[PDB]
This record gives C-alpha cells, sequence and structure tokens, in this order.
C-alpha cells in the first residue's frame, strides 16, 4: 500500500491528499479477491481502530509489537516502570549532558557537518545506551552478540531499564527476550528518534521565526516537540490490525478477518500549518491504545532537550544547501527520514 507513504518533501503528495478525500475510512478490496483491506486515514477513526479490543496483530522475542493480550500485557507490565515520570526526571540531567557532549563535538569540529550521521545518530544512540544502562565499555561496539550481552547483564544487573527488568523480573524474562527489548530500543527506536532530530532540525530551519521563538522562549519546548512529531510523522503507517469479529468503525462494518491499515501520516496531516505556539496538538504520532509507544516519555524528553539546546547554542544555524535539495527516503514502510542534512553556522 505504497500510496499511504507518498510525500512532497515533508508534506503529503497530491496523490495521497486525493485518497484522503475519499473519507476517513476507505474500503480497499484487493484486485485479486484474496482479501478486503481498509485504510484508516482520519484522527478519530485511527484512534477508534487502535483502541478497540476487537483487532489483533496477526501475520497476514521481546518484541511487544508482535504480541496480543494477554502475553503483550504480561511483558509490557514488566518493562513499563522504566518509563515512569520518576525515571525520566532522574534521567533528564544525564540526557542533557549527552546532548551537550554531541553539540560540543559539533561546535568544535566547526562547520559544515552532516547532521544526521555525525550528530543526530550518535546522540540518539548514546541516549538509548544511557536509558538502557548499557555498560560503558560495551556502548561503542553495541552502537557500531545481543544474547551474550543480555545474558551477562542479566547475570549482574546494572542501572537503567535492562537492570531494573532483570533485577525485578529475573526469572520471568529470558536472555533472548531481554536482548529483544534492547534491540528494539537500539534499532527501530533510534532510527525514529534520529530521524525526528534531523528532520525536525530541518523543519525548524525552514521556519526561522519559530527557530528563534524557541530560543527566546525555551518553555515552548514541550509544545514544539508535539508539533514536530505531528508534522514529521516519521512513523508513517502501522502494522495491520485484523478484526477478530465483525466491528463497526466510523459508520462502517469491518468484517471478521479484514485488515485495517492506520495511516498516522494522513491522520496527522490531511486536515496543519507548522506552529510551535499551538498549546495542544491533535496527533497520533506515537499511536494509541495498548501498543501506544512505550518510549514516548523518553522520546519527548530527549527531543525537547535536543531542540531547545540546539537553537540556543547555534542561533546562526542554517542548511549548507538550499532546503529544496535535501534528499528524502522514497516511499517505503521504513521510517521516514532524510538521507543527509549538511548544516553550517
Ligand atoms: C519520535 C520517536 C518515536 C516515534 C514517532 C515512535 C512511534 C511509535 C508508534 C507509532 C508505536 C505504535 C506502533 C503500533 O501501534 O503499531 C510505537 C511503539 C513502540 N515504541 Fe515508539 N516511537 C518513537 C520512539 C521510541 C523510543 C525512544 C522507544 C524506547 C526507548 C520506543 C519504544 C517503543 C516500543 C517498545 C513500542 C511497542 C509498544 C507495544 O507494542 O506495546 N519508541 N512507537
Amino acid at each position: 500500500h505504497r500510496v499511504l507513504h507518498l510525500r512532497d518533501r515533508l508534506d503529503l503528495a497530491a496523490e495521497l491528499k486525493l485518497l484522503c478525500e475519499r473519507g476517513p475510512l476507505v474500503r480497499i478490496p484487493l484486485e485479486d479477491g484474496s482479501a478486503v483491506h481498509w485504510f484508516a486515514l482520519g484522527y478519530d477513526v485511527v484512534r477508534e481502530v487502535l483502541g478497540s479490543e476487537k483487532f489483533d496483530k496477526r501475520v497476514i522475542p521481546g518484541n511487544l509489537l508482535q504480541l496480543d493480550p494477554p502475553e503483550h500485557t504480561r511483558l509490557r507490565r514488566m518493562v513499563a516502570p522504566a518509563y515512569s515520570v520518576r525515571r525520566m526526571q532522574a534521567l533528564e540531567p544525564r540526557v542533557q549532558a549527552i546532548v551537550d557532549d554531541h553539540l560540543d563535538t559539533m561546535a568544535s569540529t566547526g562547520p559544515p557537518v552532516e547532521f544526521l550521521r555525525e550528530v543526530a545518530g550518535p546522540m540518539a544512540a548514546r541516549v538509548a545506551c544511557e536509558f538502557l544502562g548499557i555498560p560503558l565499555d560495551d556502548r561503542g561496539e553495541l552502537i557500531r552478540y545481543m544474547r551474550e550481552l543480555a545474558a551477562r547483564l542479566r547475570r549482574d544487573p546494572g542501572d537503567g531499564m535492562l537492570g531494573m527488568v532483570a533485577r525485578d523480573h529475573g526469572a520471568d524474562i529470558s536472555d533472548e527476550e531481554l536482548a529483544g527489548l534492547c534491540a528494539v530500543v537500539m534499532n527501530s527506536s533510534v532510527e525514529q528518534t534520529e530521524s525526528c532530530l534531523a528532520a525536525g532540525t530541518l523543519l525548524l530551519l525552514e521556519h526561522p521565526e519559530q527557530f528563534a521563538l524557541l530560543r527566546e522562549r525555551p518553555e515552548l519546548g514541550e509544545q514544539a516537540v508535539e508539533e514536530i512529531v505531528r508534522y514529521l510523522s516519521v512513523f508513517e503507517g502501522l502494522d495491520p490490525r485484523t478484526a477478530t469479529e465483525d466491528v463497526e468503525i466510523g459508520g462502517q462494518v469491518i468484517k471478521k478477518g479484514e485488515a485495517v491499515f492506520c495511516s498516522l501520516l494522513a491522520a496527522n496531516r490531511a486536515d496543519d500549518g507548522f506552529d510551535i505556539t499551538r498549546k495542544e496538538s491533535r496527533h497520533v504520532a506515537f499511536g494509541h491504545g495498548i501498543h501506544h509507544c512505550l518510549g514516548a516519555p523518553l522520546a519527548r524528553m530527549e527531543l525537547r532537550i535536543a531542540f531547545t539546546t540546539l537553537v540556543s547554542r547555534f542561533p546562526s544555524l542554517r542548511t549548507a544547501v538550499p532546503a529544496e535539495e535535501i534528499r528524502f527516503r522514497p516511499p517505503s514502510s521504513n521510517v521516514f527520514t532524510l538521507l543527509e542534512l549538511p548544516l553550517t553556522w
């Protein structure tokens, strides 16, 4: 369903805008008759689908996204406390210092920099290691095996999320499951986070009035992050939800066995101007329901710290090429991202 990923730079492509005019829930019978699929394109309908207990994540270790209740509930309940408010507050100054480390490197290497590979990527990966409690001597290689690392950490719990889980649920979670929890954080989550960091920096640079506003008013940081994750929608479309029974959604009956594809991109953008003064953003960039992004507290905190510090430390920041020359990854189910971001200051 490639149409759900068609963009014009950061915006929706005409072809996808045209599809969204067909309504927030679109029936898509397959040309071969093999199945009936649905596109959930609107904010309310996507929330209706994702909140419903009448869908599973069937195909048509430690990876929560591939589990349905009750097994999903069991594992999520064990890892959830690592993202409490009390955990993020204790972590914030250390995240601030990691951000500062990387903007230190940047300000000393001097311009230009390829912001994605040289700053955003390493920063996100280093924050993830800190959150997970990866031993310092393992971080270089991990960022550059998983079962071995997870088994050693399980043998002697340390700090961070992996230590909490092993300490508090040692017997209940296997080596491979603990390794899987680590991999999801270090792989997909870093991809999404680094993309937000780099493309969000571009978005701010393309709205210089708001780049400056966030420097003058750092208290806008939390609002800015919500507007940035809404506007970017780097996680564009979700794994299909298959109805386990007939269910009425947005006025239509989705029959047992039919698959629904939620487009966070369309839900976040099809209604929109980028504005960090918005006090509350209408978006589903982190999903909704039992699979709602477990990392959202961390992502929100890391991005707030990163964007606020960046605009403060680099008021002269600018793209080293015309914005219109930036390359974006072509339509794919993979995370949306630019390919490189040359900056100068
Ligand atoms: C801006 C960055 C991020 C975005 C936009 C994002 C987005 C999402 C979305 C939309 C989902 C739901 C997928 C679905 O329901 O099919 C999800 C799930 C998940 N995310 Fe994130 N994510 C981000 C960063 C992170 C981080 C930093 C972590 C961990 C440190 C993380 C860990 C997870 C996990 C474990 C799940 C699965 C939860 C479950 O299935 O119960 N994500 N994310």
